[PDB]
């Protein structure tokens, strides 16, 4: 209840994107200090405070004509928008520079140091991946929106953290590739044979040994064996320093 707004301090506008239980609309929060600020409305996270985690600004329930409620969550306005969107507009003209490699590495940095984040209070993301991760104004990245090429095998019903190691895998490997599909020639029936034959994402071309080696060790077979997001966190930010 301490995280509701009044709606009068809300205007909607245009359409962002599409989103699970409804669309994602544009919009205006008039905050406490009087001005207007930029949000995002989609039509357990307040706990949250990290940098590289989506903060709520709060949440609106305006009600309908007929007075069926219409719940909406009020998060921040990231103009460079979803990360997998934007990894496929750098590799052509008019959209973002060409990202480096050390760059690219930071990205991986900050979702791992969100993940170490939701870990740490054992909270689990059940959904990570490239098209999740959302680029702030200053071009840091930060989680949010918490398929079956990102679940892990065992899950194919069980769920740990160690799954969203998996999945973290899974999205280093969409960001060394500027926005591939995982698994190419491969189809959604096929994965978890696939995988059960011991196979997994192959290393892409101009991918660096050391760094195939983090995330391959995301995807050993028994989650207990996969590193923590602390220990893969530091591998990437180590890896980031010896460029
Ligand atoms: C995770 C979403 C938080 C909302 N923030 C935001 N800000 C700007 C854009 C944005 C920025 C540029 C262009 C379009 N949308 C955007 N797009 C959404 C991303 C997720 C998707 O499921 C729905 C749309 N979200
Ligand atoms: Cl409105
Ligand atoms: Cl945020
Ligand atoms: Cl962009
Ligand atoms: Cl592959
Ligand atoms: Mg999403």
């Amino acid at each position: 209840e301490d995280v509701v707004i009044d709606r009068n301090l809300l205007i909607l506008g245009k359409i962002l994107g599409e989103g699970e239980f409804g669309s994602v609309m544009e919009g205006n929060l008039k905050q406490e200090d009087g001005t207007s600020l930029k949000v995002a409305v989609k039509t357990c996270m307040k706990d949250f405070s990290h940098p590289n985690v989506i903060r709520l600004l709060g949440v609106c329930i305006e009600m309908s004509s007929q007075g069926i409620p219409k719940p909406m969550v009020i998060l921040p306005f990231m103009k460079y928008g979803d990360l997998h969107t934007y990894l496929l507009y750098s590799r052509l003209e008019t959209g973002p520079k060409h990202i480096p490699l050390q760059t690219l590495l930071k990205f991986m940095v900050d979702i791992a140091l969100g993940m170490e984040y939701l870990s740490n209070r054992n909270f689990l993301h059940r959904d990570l991946a490239a098209r999740n991760c959302m680029l702030r104004d200053d071009m840091t990245v930060c989680v949010a929106d918490f398929p079956v090429k990102w679940i892990a095998i065992e899950s194919l019903r069980v769920y740990t953290s160690k799954s969203d190691v998996w999945a973290f895998g899974v999205t280093m490997w969409e960001i060394a590739t500027r926005g591939m599909t995982p698994y190419p020639g491969v189809q959604n029936h096929e994965m978890y044979d696939y995988l059960l034959h011991g196979h997994r994402l192959k290393q892409p071309e101009d991918c660096l040994d050391e760094l195939y080696e983090i995330m391959y060790s995301c995807w050993r077979t028994d989650p207990l064996d996969r590193p923590t997001f602390s220990v893969l966190r530091l591998q990437l930010e180590k890896l980031l320093e010896s460029l």
